[PDB]
């Protein structure tokens, strides 16, 4: 699954839900830490819409957790990532996957 873990608390009032443009900061990291993507090196913030599914399964899962403001680690298993195949390019295969992500904002 996915486990959450806070770096910073958030304002401990405002979750994302259902439907809501979630606007975060994220880098992506394999779990011996090597970095694979960080949407602070494109300078632009990246959104996804909650129940959308167009991001893995322990996003929708996991910065759901989050509050607006909020640093947190999320570790998600290969099951709820790449699974067994991966990603051609950038994700192994069985890779367990470690994302920092702050939740800027919702829209
Ligand atoms: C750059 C957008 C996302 C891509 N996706 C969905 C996705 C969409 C297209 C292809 C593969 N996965 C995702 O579900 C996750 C979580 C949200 C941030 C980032 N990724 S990612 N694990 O950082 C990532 C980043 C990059 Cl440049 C490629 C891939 Cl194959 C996966």
């Amino acid at each position: 699954g996915v486990q959450v873990e806070t770096i910073s608390p958030g304002d401990g009032r405002t979750f994302p839900k259902r439907g809501q443009t979630v606007v975060v900061h994220y880098t992506g990291m394999l779990e011996d830490g090597k970095k694979f993507d960080s949407s602070r090196d494109r300078n632009k913030p990246f959104k996804f819409m909650l129940g959308k599914q167009e991001v893995i399964r322990g996003w929708e899962e996991g910065v759901a957790q989050m509050s607006v403001g909020q640093r947190a680690k999320l570790t998600i298993s290969p099951d709820y990532a790449y699974g067994a195949t991966g990603h051609p390019g950038i994700i192994p295969p069985h890779a367990t996957l470690v994302f920092d992500v702050e939740l800027l904002k919702l829209e």
